[PDB]
């Protein structure tokens, strides 16, 4: 069973440890967590949650270097540095790395001088460094890697169903806006950023900010380098997001053939990953949803016969969290 | 000088008295208001409001059928049905239909039947009613129609920049998605709506919604009759909006040169209706802009030399109530 | 088996139905619901709530006047006339009052002249209307009350620890001030209202208004007559509210003591009514919580030995419909 | 000509900035601005504000150290480390810490190493630093105190009519409640903090933590030493607060007379500081507000004729500044 760790317990951090609690049968087994912030506030912002609510298991602090969650403990440690965690000592297979800040070769690296053995970034990683979305290239994974990526929440929610209009309609070249929820990254009040946008007040406005999911497309899907580029901008809720991608396609087509490829894959190949959604809804009703992109099928568009427009759905925080359980799965029953 | 009536003290109703106290040798004179909800809720919700902030003017509380600003008075009326109203006994010119209830012929014809000369809907009209964009189409005006429509806020943050990009490029086809403020329309908690998404609460969600502007656009133009479709995305912001573009054009072009074609616009044909921002801001810095749209220069993207995608910003309600009195001005200017 | 009615299918109505669907053995039966919005919209919004989250049932309209749960046909009308309702011929036992509309006598009477045989208010009644708060003084209800009121929220959360206070310190005086979400009853931007600060931009402002739970207290709790008053505030957030509270007791004492007195009776006289968190949490943390109360150990504070404060949680839609379930259960239970 | 210096050009620093902008003949010369962001962050976040909106002033960079605000030219440095700042080269008298990270003797300290004279923190000092509240104690300042605190916003609000309250009736004993609004010590989304109730999604929540207001009164006004306590809310409202106080005093009075006394006092000994507001208004509509404090004189309450509650409002970004502007006034006024 593969012993993993969590650099990091954020949002994504927290997310996938109850991601993962949830499961049946995990091939996975979160041994260790690294909270720069304390045994008893990780306990505690465990188990509480502005947005997922109260975490439905007992959650407990142990001794001062560890915590409880329905029994099975797990060791919390505390270093803004890699380089020195226990990983070695406690034999670490793979390293959840969800801090944010070490995404290059180099800083993930530390984890491995640490006595990782691999290591996991939940978000794009920076100079040659394999990225791996599920179910458009995950195949593509090899026990060798090292370093791995998981790309972005607007990547692994663009790149299922991009990959579906590629094959079935051929995209000539498009442009994606993401209407995104704030994160982290962005700041509460008027305050310091190197973007001078994200550096506004989150809650009180419509932030257009830099994208790389389009260029990220790419990545898994080469027959796209080059044909998409996009915006996102961030609004004031605290999570859910939704694409709006316009695609000229190859191929003549309408509105509801195009809905009509989508639930084929969603009810085969992309079966958890990508699904159709029929009813007039809004985001509140996506979240806690597990896959990485729904198509909101009721505002799907063609005009001029090959120009499409297609809106979809994707919690960030939970669908994307799901989506490194996924892959962390495939990393360990692909372990040699 | 043009006698005008304010049917409807709402957003729009509020917002096009202070834009008109705020221009210099006004043709109009604003002498009564329709407020079904009192003279006193008029004087209070005139002097302070949560967008605009305390309005800079002596505003009193006449009798108990009028209210006081900055000295000139106004009367005050109050009837859910034109038919009644005493336009007629005062000889009102021009009444402006800001009730959002009254758009079509019959509904507007009301205040006719009062005794009005003229009504200017401050929304799309509905059945053979002429509609007119300042800066787009305003010249095929004539003193003759007796009820006019100054479109929607995203039709006037639209068809300013349309114009050009058909004008120099040459529309194919093209979508449109506007990020837009939530409105009196929508609920505040989940609620009875005949739209079952804008029945959900609007500043905890994104909530999709048709819109008219794309058909809308066709009106102003007619050479774009059929080339454009779109949709709306309510967001959790009180006021500003937010206009994505994208359209494929004849001739093949850049990001640049298209930036530098609505400048020109900006500086000539479309002085006070078009701008052109070269910033990294966000939607609250645009509230108060007088003009009906403001590209957001460093946004604009070409993608295969043909796929041009423009984000603009307007201040929906502000923005467009200045438009409002600048039809009315028109409406005086040519009154035989 | 009572036959019961919802007329009124908003916040409460449906908060109502989905606590009633969570019972066990509930000796009420939901046979009908006045939603003038329809069926659709009845089953849409009772399936997805922006509060609540998605109804864990199977929800779905049945033919043109109906709805089914897991099963449970409930039939739907639309008048918003109540003397038009089919009450009588259904022989409906009990109807939910939750429009919010007929509080008073003259009112909520409409009912039974339409047939219903008893009427249970879920806001304080206007006039001689019996009210009642479980775990207060319910045992004084009879049979013979053909209109009943089930408090307001506040009052429903404030009477219950009030009741220990005043029982082990003596309450000589106090006041209160409730930091309470906003309702449907404020506006989503500046608009018309009687209470010319409930007509203001709920989710950007902190709005004083009036508040009856301070005297409402004492319609329940006779002893605090004249003894209390009290003001509201309501805030940007959607649900969950806090109570305020501040007495000059009889009996001096410390804030140990104070929160020893109400887990003691947490613990047995209002074990389900009354709790006492001795967590630091927030507002988010106390939704779906099924007391009426919640009192924040923490922030007890006694001034000069008598002077108490203290600040209770109390989820204003779900736990107050908690109660309109448990009320309802007394009717059916001492019907005669 | 007191040479000032800003250390910290966050929400105070920028609003203290402009609060001085509009003095007209001011003692003070801000000749220097510690913005660890940069130039072009500063020149930028000062020019345009989510709260304050835009700057109207003609605001921009020079050179790649200095900004210019209507022609005049202010340094820009960057260092965390106030020891190395060149206060003793420029010839700093006073320093504005605006961090809140060097609010006690060693921290504050380092500026006056680094040569500057004098040091104002624009919070509440740590340990034995004096705190003046203009209005309440300033006339105990001397110059030859070299770090002096100019108290919390809260503290400025509640002080001022704490002073008339006390004069007028004599407070016993009394407790306080302050609805505040966010500010950039809290979080944005559910992320690490020291107070586990501040490290909750601040726009979703009502976060209850500690005050030091209540005690910190008592140091300006030593006649309320072990008199009041009180704690705080934090609600998602972007600026502007509002304090809630419960005292019992000597002199049995009534509302109306409380309302007097407040009056009197705004119209004399606190013109300038202290306010009295008789409209309904909400939050918003006390932005930019200069004084410290403005009692709701509706909201009023005494209860069995000893037990006052008092409602004041106050803009605790703006309102504050322009008494950090006040307190620097004096220090030049008394200089030696
Ligand atoms: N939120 C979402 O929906 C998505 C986010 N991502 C990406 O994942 C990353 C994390 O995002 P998110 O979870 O939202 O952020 P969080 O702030 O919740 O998580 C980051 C965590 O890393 C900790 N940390 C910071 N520096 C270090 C360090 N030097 N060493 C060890 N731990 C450290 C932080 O602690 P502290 O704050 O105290 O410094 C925090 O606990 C980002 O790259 C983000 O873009 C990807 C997809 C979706
Ligand atoms: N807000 C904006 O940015 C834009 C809005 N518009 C359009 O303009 C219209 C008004 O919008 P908005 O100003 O936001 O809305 P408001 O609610 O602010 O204004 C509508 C006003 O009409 C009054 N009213 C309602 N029915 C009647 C009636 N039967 N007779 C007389 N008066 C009546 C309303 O009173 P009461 O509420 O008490 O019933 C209210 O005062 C809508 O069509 C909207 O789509 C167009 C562009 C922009
Ligand atoms: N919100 C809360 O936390 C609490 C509220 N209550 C009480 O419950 C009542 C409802 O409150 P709330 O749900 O918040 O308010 P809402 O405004 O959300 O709901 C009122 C509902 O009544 C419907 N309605 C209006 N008129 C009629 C009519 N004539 N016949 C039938 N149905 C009608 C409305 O439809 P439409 O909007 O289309 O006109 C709406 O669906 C009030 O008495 C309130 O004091 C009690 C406890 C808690
Ligand atoms: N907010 C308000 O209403 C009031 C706050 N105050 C007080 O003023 C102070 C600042 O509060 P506020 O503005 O709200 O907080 P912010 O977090 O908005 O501002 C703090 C600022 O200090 C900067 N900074 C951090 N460390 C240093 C350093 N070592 N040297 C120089 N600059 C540094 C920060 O930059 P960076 O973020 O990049 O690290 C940031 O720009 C606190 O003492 C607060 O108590 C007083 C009255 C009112």
């Amino acid at each position: 069973k593969l012993k993993v760790a969590i650099n990091g317990f954020g949002r994504i951090g927290r997310n996938f440890l109850r991601c993962w609690h949830g499961r049946k049968d995990s091939p996975l087994d979160v041994v260790v967590i690294n909270d720069t912030g304390g045994v008893k506030q990780a306990s505690h912002l465990l188990k509480y949650d502005s947005i997922l609510g109260t975490f439905d298991a007992d959650v407990k602090t142990a001794g001062d270097s560890a915590i409880s969650v329905d029994g099975k403990v797990i060791k919390v440690v505390s270093d803004r540095n890699p380089v020195n965690l226990p990983w070695g000592d406690m034999g670490i297979d793979l390293v959840i790395e969800g801090t944010g800040v070490f995404v290059d070769r180099d800083g993930a690296g530390k984890h491995l001088q640490a006595g990782a053995k691999k290591v996991l970034i939940t978000a794009p990683g920076k100079g040659d460094i394999p990225t791996y979305v599920v179910g458009v290239n995950e195949e593509g994974y090899t026990h060798a890697d090292t370093i791995i990526s998981n790309a972005s929440c607007t990547t692994n929610c663009l790149a299922p169903f991009v990959k579906v209009l590629d094959q079935k309609f051929g995209i000539i070249k498009g442009t994606m806006t993401t209407t995104h929820s704030y994160t982290g990254d962005q700041r509460l009040l008027d305050a310091s950023h190197r973007d001078l946008r994200r550096a506004r007040a989150a809650c009180l406005n419509i932030v257009p900010t830099s994208t790389g999911a389009a260029k990220a497309v790419a990545l898994v899907l080469p027959n796209l380098k080059g044909k998409l580029n996009g915006i996102a901008l961030r609004v004031p809720t605290p999570n859910v997001s939704v694409v709006d991608l316009v695609v000229q396609v190859s191929k003549k087509t309408f509105a509801e053939e195009v809905n009509a490829a989508f639930r084929e894959s969603a009810d085969n190949e992309l079966k958890g990953i990508l699904s159709v959604c029929d009813e007039p809804l809004v985001s509140i009703d996506f979240r806690c949803t597990d896959v990485s992109s729904t198509i909101d099928s009721s505002l799907t568009m063609v005009m001029g016969d090959d120009m499409v427009k297609v809106i979809a759905w994707y919690d960030n925080e939970w669908g994307y969290s799901q989506r490194v359980v996924d892959l962390a799965d495939i990393v360990a029953n692909k372990w040699q």
